[PDB]
Protein backbone atom coordinates (compact mmCIF):
# COMPACT_ATOMS: atom_id res chain seq x y z
CA UNK A 1 0.00 0.00 0.00
CA UNK A 2 0.97 3.75 0.09
CA UNK A 3 2.88 3.64 3.29
CA UNK A 4 6.07 2.78 4.87
CA UNK A 5 7.25 0.49 8.35
CA UNK A 6 6.16 3.74 10.08
CA UNK A 7 3.50 5.34 8.52
CA UNK A 8 0.88 4.39 6.27
CA UNK A 9 -2.35 5.83 4.02
CA UNK A 10 -5.25 5.18 5.61
CA UNK A 11 -8.13 6.76 3.57
CA UNK A 12 -7.69 9.73 1.34
CA UNK A 13 -11.38 11.60 -0.25
CA UNK A 14 -11.56 15.05 -1.62
CA UNK A 15 -15.41 15.58 -2.04
CA UNK A 16 -17.96 18.17 -2.15
CA UNK A 17 -21.44 18.62 0.10
CA UNK A 18 -24.86 20.14 -0.37
CA UNK A 19 -25.23 12.54 0.41
CA UNK A 20 -21.38 13.60 -0.56
CA UNK A 21 -19.62 13.50 -4.11
CA UNK A 22 -16.42 12.02 -4.39
CA UNK A 23 -13.91 13.39 -7.05
CA UNK A 24 -11.49 10.51 -5.96
CA UNK A 25 -11.05 8.32 -3.14
CA UNK A 26 -8.35 6.01 -1.75
CA UNK A 27 -9.77 3.35 1.17
CA UNK A 28 -6.77 1.14 2.31
CA UNK A 29 3.12 -2.44 -6.66
CA UNK A 30 4.57 -1.22 -10.09
CA UNK A 31 6.92 1.24 -9.74
CA UNK A 32 7.88 4.56 -11.91
CA UNK A 33 10.99 6.66 -12.41
CA UNK A 34 10.63 10.23 -11.10
CA UNK A 35 12.61 11.94 -13.96
CA UNK A 36 9.64 11.11 -15.98
CA UNK A 37 7.72 13.46 -13.50
CA UNK A 38 10.40 16.06 -12.56
CA UNK A 39 9.06 18.59 -14.65
CA UNK A 40 5.81 18.87 -13.50
CA UNK A 41 7.30 20.30 -10.00
CA UNK A 42 9.20 23.53 -8.70
CA UNK A 43 13.07 23.53 -8.41
CA UNK A 44 11.87 24.92 -5.71
CA UNK A 45 14.42 22.95 -4.42
CA UNK A 46 12.05 22.03 -1.58
CA UNK A 47 10.03 20.10 -4.83
CA UNK A 48 10.80 16.79 -5.83
CA UNK A 49 14.42 16.10 -6.84
CA UNK A 50 15.70 18.37 -3.88
CA UNK A 51 13.63 15.85 -1.22
CA UNK A 52 14.38 12.76 -3.29
CA UNK A 53 18.12 13.41 -3.29
CA UNK A 54 17.76 13.46 0.17
CA UNK A 55 16.02 10.42 0.67
CA UNK A 56 15.16 8.01 1.74
CA UNK A 57 13.80 6.85 -1.70
CA UNK A 58 11.19 3.64 -0.08
CA UNK A 59 8.70 6.62 1.47
CA UNK A 60 8.24 8.33 -2.25
CA UNK A 61 4.98 7.24 -3.82
CA UNK A 62 3.33 8.13 -7.20
CA UNK A 63 -0.75 8.24 -6.98
CA UNK A 64 -2.44 8.74 -10.38
CA UNK A 65 -6.03 9.54 -10.22
CA UNK A 66 -8.94 9.13 -12.82
CA UNK A 67 -11.25 11.71 -11.31
CA UNK A 68 -15.12 11.80 -11.60
CA UNK A 69 -16.00 15.61 -11.93
CA UNK A 70 -19.90 14.85 -12.76
CA UNK A 71 -21.79 16.26 -9.90
CA UNK A 72 -21.42 24.14 -1.34
CA UNK A 73 -18.36 22.85 0.97
CA UNK A 74 -15.34 21.31 -0.62
CA UNK A 75 -12.98 19.20 1.86
CA UNK A 76 -10.29 16.88 1.93
CA UNK A 77 -10.06 14.39 4.53
CA UNK A 78 -6.94 11.66 4.75
CA UNK A 79 -6.33 9.55 7.70
CA UNK A 80 -3.23 7.97 8.51
CA UNK A 81 -1.66 5.24 11.17
CA UNK A 82 1.11 3.99 12.64
CA UNK A 83 2.44 1.60 15.70
CA UNK A 84 4.49 5.20 17.17
CA UNK A 85 3.31 8.07 19.22
CA UNK A 86 4.27 10.79 16.82
CA UNK A 87 2.60 14.20 15.99
CA UNK A 88 2.71 14.75 12.12
CA UNK A 89 2.87 17.76 9.71
CA UNK A 90 1.67 17.14 5.97
CA UNK A 91 2.27 20.52 3.84
CA UNK A 92 0.33 19.98 0.33
CA UNK A 93 1.75 21.64 -2.73
CA UNK A 94 -0.26 22.52 -5.63
CA UNK A 95 1.52 23.12 -8.79
CA UNK A 96 0.54 24.36 -12.06
CA UNK A 97 2.86 24.10 -14.87
CA UNK A 98 5.60 23.65 -12.69
CA UNK A 99 5.02 26.08 -10.28
CA UNK A 100 3.86 25.97 -6.42
CA UNK A 101 0.57 28.18 -6.31
CA UNK A 102 -0.76 26.84 -3.06
CA UNK A 103 1.38 25.58 -0.04
CA UNK A 104 -0.92 23.85 3.07
CA UNK A 105 0.42 23.06 6.25
CA UNK A 106 -1.47 21.32 8.56
CA UNK A 107 -0.52 19.43 12.00
CA UNK A 108 -1.85 16.29 13.79
CA UNK A 109 -1.62 14.39 17.06
CA UNK A 110 -1.31 10.63 16.89
CA UNK A 111 -5.09 9.59 18.55
CA UNK A 112 -5.03 6.05 20.16
CA UNK A 113 -7.41 3.67 19.08
CA UNK A 114 -8.06 0.18 18.88
CA UNK A 115 -4.05 -0.83 19.53
CA UNK A 116 -2.58 1.66 17.25
CA UNK A 117 -1.90 5.60 16.29
CA UNK A 118 -4.45 7.40 13.70
CA UNK A 119 -3.91 10.48 12.53
CA UNK A 120 -6.87 12.07 11.04
CA UNK A 121 -6.95 15.57 8.94
CA UNK A 122 -10.51 15.13 8.29
CA UNK A 123 -12.89 17.66 6.42
CA UNK A 124 -10.25 20.36 5.53
CA UNK A 125 -11.71 22.93 3.48
CA UNK A 126 -10.32 22.45 -0.09
CA UNK A 127 -8.02 25.72 -0.96
CA UNK A 128 -10.32 28.06 -3.34
CA UNK A 129 -7.65 28.04 -5.60
CA UNK A 130 -8.73 24.64 -6.49
CA UNK A 131 -12.20 24.74 -5.71
CA UNK A 132 -12.50 28.05 -8.85
CA UNK A 133 -10.04 25.87 -11.05
CA UNK A 134 -12.73 22.83 -10.73
CA UNK A 135 -15.96 25.23 -11.33
CA UNK A 136 -13.55 26.03 -14.70
CA UNK A 137 -12.85 22.38 -15.53
CA UNK A 138 -16.61 21.75 -15.50
CA UNK A 139 -17.17 24.23 -18.03
CA UNK A 140 -15.30 22.16 -20.81
CA UNK A 141 -17.08 20.58 -23.08
CA UNK A 142 -14.79 17.44 -24.31
CA UNK A 143 -13.18 15.28 -21.79
CA UNK A 144 -10.51 15.53 -23.98
CA UNK A 145 -9.73 18.91 -22.69
CA UNK A 146 -10.37 18.53 -19.16
CA UNK A 147 -6.96 16.09 -19.52
CA UNK A 148 -5.21 18.51 -21.54
CA UNK A 149 -5.43 21.14 -19.26
CA UNK A 150 -4.99 18.93 -16.15
CA UNK A 151 -1.59 17.38 -17.40
CA UNK A 152 -0.20 20.45 -15.83
CA UNK A 153 -1.59 20.38 -12.41
CA UNK A 154 -0.23 17.93 -9.48
CA UNK A 155 -0.01 18.00 -5.98
CA UNK A 156 3.11 17.03 -3.72
CA UNK A 157 2.07 15.52 -0.55
CA UNK A 158 4.75 15.70 2.23
CA UNK A 159 4.46 14.22 5.63
CA UNK A 160 7.29 14.56 7.96
CA UNK A 161 7.45 14.12 12.34
CA UNK A 162 6.89 17.28 13.24
CA UNK A 163 9.34 16.70 15.82
CA UNK A 164 12.31 15.03 14.40
CA UNK A 165 11.76 16.57 10.83
CA UNK A 166 12.37 13.06 9.53
CA UNK A 167 10.43 12.83 6.25
CA UNK A 168 7.89 9.77 6.64
CA UNK A 169 5.52 9.62 3.18
CA UNK A 170 5.80 11.79 0.29
CA UNK A 171 3.23 12.14 -2.43
CA UNK A 172 3.39 13.26 -5.98
CA UNK A 173 -0.40 12.83 -7.16
CA UNK A 174 -1.49 13.34 -11.32
CA UNK A 175 -4.63 13.61 -12.52
CA UNK A 176 -7.01 12.64 -15.68
CA UNK A 177 -11.11 12.64 -15.21
CA UNK A 178 -12.76 9.62 -16.07
CA UNK A 179 -15.69 9.54 -18.49
CA UNK A 180 -19.17 9.91 -17.53
CA UNK A 181 -19.23 6.24 -17.31
CA UNK A 182 -16.78 4.66 -15.60
CA UNK A 183 -15.93 5.77 -12.11
CA UNK A 184 -13.56 7.16 -10.37
CA UNK A 185 -9.92 5.23 -10.08
CA UNK A 186 -6.37 5.40 -8.59
CA UNK A 187 -3.36 3.77 -9.03
CA UNK A 188 -0.37 3.73 -6.77
CA UNK A 189 2.96 3.20 -7.43
CA UNK A 190 6.63 3.45 -5.82
CA UNK A 191 8.96 6.33 -7.41
CA UNK A 192 12.05 4.49 -7.99
CA UNK A 193 15.51 5.82 -10.09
Amino acid sequence: GLGTARLQLVEFSAFVEPQRHLFVHISQLESVDVRQIYDKFPEKKGGLRELYDRGPPHAFFLVKFWADLNWGFYGVSSQYESLEHMTLTCSSKVCSFGKQVVEKVETERAQLEDGRFVYRLLRSPMCEYLVNFLHKLRQLPERYMMNSVLENFTILQVVTNRDTQELLLCTAYVFEVSTSERGAQHHIYRLVR
